[PDB]
């Protein structure tokens, strides 16, 4: 276990860029962290954005989260650049805005502020 509840990620899911997140216990498993079906760690996330999603993400997707700047370095993991559709780039700007905010709280502080509640 290399990452527990409250701490901040990165998280690489999809088709979407390495995204803001925030480490969490899974509501139904309680479990921020368990082994997948093929035997590889995964961790529980919350996605910042003002659309609130969560997901299991492999542990070789989840990078600590040490500030926005360090986005270039992940990329970095003529010259190519993708492009980014605006939408999605309005939407990280947001997410990134909380985690800059939940950056300078205290684990205890941010899992406060920011752990999600789940409606049944
Ligand atoms: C899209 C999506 C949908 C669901 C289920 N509705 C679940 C998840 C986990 C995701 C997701 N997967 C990876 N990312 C980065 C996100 C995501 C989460 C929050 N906000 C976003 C805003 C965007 F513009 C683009 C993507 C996201």
């Amino acid at each position: 276990v290399k990452f527990q509840v409250g701490d901040l990620v990165w998280s690489k899911v999809g088709t979407y860029p390495w995204w803001p997140c925030m480490v969490s216990s899974d509501p139904q498993l309680e479990v921020h962290t368990k082994i997948n079906t093929r035997g590889a760690r995964e961790y529980h996330v919350q996605f910042f954005s003002n659309q609130p999603e969560r997901a299991w993400v492999h542990e070789k997707r989840v990078r600590e989260y040490k500030g926005h700047k360090q986005y270039e370095e992940l990329l970095a993991e003529q010259k190519i650049r993708k492009p980014r559709p605006q939408r999605e780039r309005a939407q990280w700007d947001i997410g990134i805005a909380h985690a800059e905010k939940a950056l300078k709280m205290t684990r205890e502080e941010r899992i406060e502020q920011y752990t999600f509640i789940y409606i049944d």
